[PDB]
């Protein structure tokens, strides 16, 4: 019909896509620890192991539906894979095979998706795509943010009310049937796009190439999967990665003319200490969010409402919302990169800052709404690095793989939180505590000198 | 005469009646809770619902004045009808009718003169007319100050003097003559203006549309009337509109090719959401002016003067001609807008964090001035939004009538201080002062993002 | 010889005159208190009177030199009145004749010298001239800067090493070899001038013209005298001046086409509200500076040297020296002009601020530093004023008389400091102290408002 | 080679050899205090001494190697030296000949090198060098970051362990391999420069002339040495420089057409004023961090790790690092030069103001980490002066000497920390701690006043 016609149809079920993902990556982490009966050491490392997983998985993905299929049947085979994603989830028992089995089915059913989303939004146009994309991407973050702040009250409204613990499962099944508002998004209006097709859904389909596919699917769905049963293979299959992937340079660092290769190098070996201390806002705050925390939150003097256990990890889209195009005050290179570690670095300080003061027996109830600001300041930033510094055919997944090398590392810098499982009083939780952020945001500060002490080398190779 | 020589004429007659009103809208609210007897949640109501007849009113005289009788004789008739509208209000009785029989006296009488004024300013130029403008706005703002900085001195220098209750009616004298000088600051150079006649007064007048005007006013006088007896008839008039001024554009949100209007809805939307704070600082703030702040304005360690128990509200016009050349430095889009709720915001914090510190049985003297430097800093900057966003003839009154919704809303919103008339101590008074604030401040903030989280649309539609 | 050499022997003889007049201005009030037995209301008054004199000065040295004798003999007149006017200064008694008799003596001495510095400056240029005066304002800087940092050492050393009062006469001769210094270094060097002459000294002198310049000098010297013996008359020669010179732009603010004259007024009438905050300075301060600070200047912790009971009269050429190119950061009208009040005002406040902690029975040692620092900081920018507004023959003098007027009303402000002199203890003088500097402070805010109030209708008139 | 490939080997040699020097000025003004058993008056002044001979030591190797022998072999003569330099150093016996020996070593084989580095680099271009320099000059700071950060570490690592004091020796040969480590890191690729030799070695060397060279070293080795045994002659030979370097510009103040000369001389006398401040960190504030500051650097509440006595003087390479492209912030004359006497001035203050608080017996274990910051953030801007102000053949050294002399006057100014050794407790060393940065920090901030007192003086000569 029209080119802002076609643009819903697109975003809109990115909007509910997104909108499901985030309810799983909300309370997961918090699950497995006092329902099950989790240590916790052990619980950090699942969720840890499973996100890196992910980020490469728009790799396969951005190898699949381009090539195969088609985008617009990719873009429907990555839907639903999610809808047995949280209905497997959601099956009111506690043997613990189904917790760890679809984890890794919503990986394919993410691959085949994120970067078919957009791909085709590159081409609704034909460059100010950025005056596409922020829609997109601000329809991910009105999307996003409509999410963890929902998603687990559903989970306060049951487990005193209906009784026993029929209420995990239960808010699981809020994007459950989110993903399947997505289809009928894309169901009652998926004649709008079209006109426009990729390059394999212009001919029909095949079930030649079809049947491998989901084949491989399946093939990666079990290979996903065998992980969690007993950790140790998590850390083989880095450690040939891990090895071989700085040894993918290895082959053209010094041997290969052009040394912006290195400096690609040197984005990359800044790159990855990023993400480390990204996931513990996903693995020992969560933790920290538990046994510290009073649920409290008052004003000044008065009352209002005590908080959830987590949706302090909703509060990340509302801020890269905010500060979002405060940060494009531009007129009133990657180093702007830098002092956005100082940021991440300058953001730890506060949580022993605030048990510093209010030792209460507990923690002091705010605390967090300054500190999830602090990540996101630099993380609107940054992105776009060896996909800004545009010979190719291992320079493309070089920096993916190990990005969620980088992805698996925080799992293994978190784990020093294991209080064991006997150790009651929260009076003798937090000095164990208080012993991780300060020494984590020690060398945070030493980040950001690496990156300025070689800063004048590349205003001249470029 | 001269351009400028005519300038003053209009000038100095909105520098009179603009005088007048403000002496009303001071203490009128604060009047009908100590004398009368009045509970206080009846008395937040009147002034609230009032106000709402009064923003929408420049359409009325939008529509007479420049269309009937002529501008000219529109802007004498629009002047004594205040002349009784406060010798009605000074007649030194307590028999409840007078009170609010007056106050829709003022609203045609107010309603044809503020458009008006202006409109005949719009035609000595023919477009630099901020450069008009900008003396009148400031004529106003040197006017409007003179106001209320006086008119409870006036009611604070009598009734320890001279007995009895015979000093509230006393200061509503006050601007009485004052319209009654803006009388003759026409009066005595009545000449000047000759030159410049609208377009019915460019022929003689008729008394055949004369009558029906005065009529209609008489109509409209009694009908602005029958409002305060039982309060219930005002909802009933607002849910007749404020369902159909959503359906205003029912008829052409997704009916009517141009999405503007929606982009017009989004400022709508967003327009309400100012004036329901607004009207607070004319209510409620009113009532905690009453009785918790000490009238001791101590600076630092010394002695100066008690205040009045209500000329805070005459701060507004200081500040906003503080900050109006300061924020009109320009270089050292609806935007500007939104971060202006934020000072909405954390203008709110404050009124709790004094109390939260000196609690003295009473509250703590100073608080305000900074408070109402708050609401300013964004009333500057926001207005012409669908008279900036320049097929018309439904799209003019659809932003005012719900604008005087907006200004509605205020009152249901402040209802929460009834304190019961028993209750005489106000140690125990502050503690459901507390319990207001903050929480509208804390959804105030809320308020921020919502603007924003739509920001990047705009630009691409314009 | 050469034009920077010329520039020296103008440039130096300012900055020794500068050096003799400012060792007077620095003690002077302070000394007729506590040596003498004046009460101190009566002290305040003189030089209060005295200044009066001294702005209005250089209209008539404005008047003599560049119209009767040449500008050089009158560079040379006015010299050497000083040495008398300290040498009269510094004869050892107590008989209250000379004190305020060569006080006045300096007038025409300070009047045929002040604008006959800069007037040959103008002429070596025939516009960057503040290309070259700013070596000459920046040397009155570096001169007046020698000045009241030492000339009370000297009074200190003296007083309990040879006996008696033999050393407050001492200190005043220091500025008298000071002017006998600056003879020299004309005397030495007056032969560079030699081509740069004015316009009478081109012919030669007259003996017919001299006499009666000094006669009218001997004239205004006896006129001048008779002020402190009895100080109603200061009262009323103000009361027909200060009467006819409103009544100046009375022949022309409404009778007289052009109204920039009542905007000039509008300058002028503003301008009147500078100086009456100056004068404090150099009254009350100074009595502030008497019986409360302690002379124990101590940083933070150690020990460091005991202050002069006044040469903190002298911190005022530091600062304008150091803020006056960081005033000059130009890119990085008269309004300006106006926030300068409110660093006045801020300045104020400050004074009971520390005596609101440091209560010892003393004030607070410190203070002061920042004190002299506001004043400054809106005294260099706001200078040049309808001298920046450049029909003409009364235009000139209008804005000086009231100049000087403005500097007289200072006294009869700062009179409500007059403790008796039997009232000894200092724990009682603070609280009468503290009740003047806010309330002072309290209106300078309240100066602000009123250059904003009428700020925007200049704009259009240029 | 190439010309980058060509960049290292006068980089890393560089990167090498400055590594070397920082581990000396490290510890060795702390080595003799309280092994040996001097006083410390006699110790501060040694190294104080010592460092006027280095930093007019370019001046003499500014003359030998690019005009007798050729930079290279005079850039392969600088090196090893320093081999003796500190093999020398590190023999383990106590008699007090061999420390003051091998520190004079020092400056020749510093003197033959720090003029040659670049010299050579300025000619691999032939002008935007700095493009090259920051190369090096934060190959520099790279390479100066690794040094004392580990120097004294080693030292750490021994004299618990080993049993006695064999190990202040041992950090000395760290340093030793170090420059040895730089002859490898040329002699393994001393074949790429080959192509860029000065102008002797184009022609083959001469033992003629370098057997002079080598003498006149061993005249300077034994010249340099003879000091320290009685310091009256460090006075004597600075009595006559120190008259004559004034005299310099005495054959041109005043005699010599062109006063840019005393203005060359007016940021020299400014210059002075700079370098005297410097010493201090390199001699009090050592002493300052012996028997004050706690060795218990505990962020916030947890516990980390005790210093070193002296890793502080390893913060300076950092700084420099840091807010080093943040003063290449150009758009978001020698004046900025003077504002940075400011921060060193607010950087004084800082180290009683710790004291103020935490008095435990001992000072306040953080303090420093801020006070490096100041010194380096005017040390960065303020180099090129008369290198800057570009008949030449005595204004080339007359900057350099009077440097050395600035540099040599730090120690005299630094003597009053002497406390006798025989007073233990720490509780009364403080108190005369705090008598001297104060006042060292009181006439700091005088320093400011005086290049801003004839600031505007420079933009008219210009």
């Amino acid at each position: 019909v029209s080119k802002t016609h076609s643009f819903m149809t697109v975003s809109l079920i990115e909007l509910w896509e997104r909108f499901g993902y985030y309810g799983m990556q909300a309370l997961i982490v918090y699950f497995m620890v006092q329902r099950l009966g989790f240590d916790d050491s052990r619980a950090n490392l699942v969720w840890s192991a499973c996100a890196a997983l992910i980020y490469v998985s728009p790799a396969i993905g951005g190898w699949v539906g381009d090539k195969i299929l088609g985008t617009k049947r990719t873009m429907l085979l990555g839907a639903g894979i999610l809808s047995v994603g949280y209905a497997l989830m959601t099956v009111p028992t506690e043997n613990t095979w189904f917790m760890f089995s679809a984890l890794g089915v919503i990986v394919v059913g993410n691959g085949l998706f994120k970067p078919n989303a957009g791909n085709l939004v590159r081409k609704i146009y034909e460059s100010k795509i950025d005056s596409a994309f922020t829609i997109y991407y601000m329809a991910v973050n009105v999307g996003s943010t409509f999410s963890m702040l929902l998603t687990p009250w559903i989970k306060d409204y049951v487990n005193a009310q209906y009784g026993n613990e029929f209420g995990w499962h239960a808010a699981f099944a809020v994007c459950c049937v989110g993903i399947l508002v997505g289809l009928g998004n894309y169901a009652l209006m998926h004649k709008s796009l079209a006109n426009y097709g990729s390059e394999p859904d212009t001919r029909p389909v095949n079930k030649k190439s079809l049947a491998i596919v989901l084949a491989l699917a399946a093939l990666s769905v079990v290979a996903s999967a065998i992980i969690l049963e007993y950790e140790d293979v998590a850390r083989v299959f880095v450690y040939a990665a891990g090895v071989a992937v700085l040894g993918i340079f290895f082959h053209l660092i010094r041997t290969s003319e052009r040394a912006g290769l290195i400096a690609a190098l040197i984005l990359t070996v800044q790159t990855v200490f990023f993400f480390i201390f990204y996931q513990q806002m996903s693995t020992s705050l969560a933790l920290f969010a538990l046994r510290n925390v009073d649920w409290d939150f008052q004003v000044f003097g008065t009352h209002l409402w005590t908080w959830s256990p987590a949706q302090f990890q909703a509060l990340n889209p509302i801020w890269i919302m905010v500060l979002s195009p405060v940060l494009a005050w531009s007129y009133s290179i990657a180093a702007k990169f830098a002092l956005g570690f100082a940021v991440v670095a300058i953001g730890f300080f506060i949580y022993g800052f605030a048990g510093q003061f209010a030792v209460n027996g507990k923690t002091s109830s705010w605390v967090m709404i300054w500190g999830y600001a602090s990540y996101s300041l630099g993380e609107l930033l940054v992105s776009g690095l060896g996909l800004a510094m545009i010979m190719g055919g291992f320079m493309m997944g070089a920096y993916f793989v190990a990005s969620g090398i980088s992805q698996y590392l925080g799992g293994v810098v978190a784990n020093f939180a294991s209080v064991p499982q006997d150790l009651v009083d929260p009076l003798q939780t937090l000095p164990v505590y208080t012993n991780l952020f300060n020494k984590l945001g020690v060398a945070a500060v030493v980040c950001t000198i690496i990156a300025l002490a070689v800063l004048p080398l590349m205003r001249r190779l470029t």
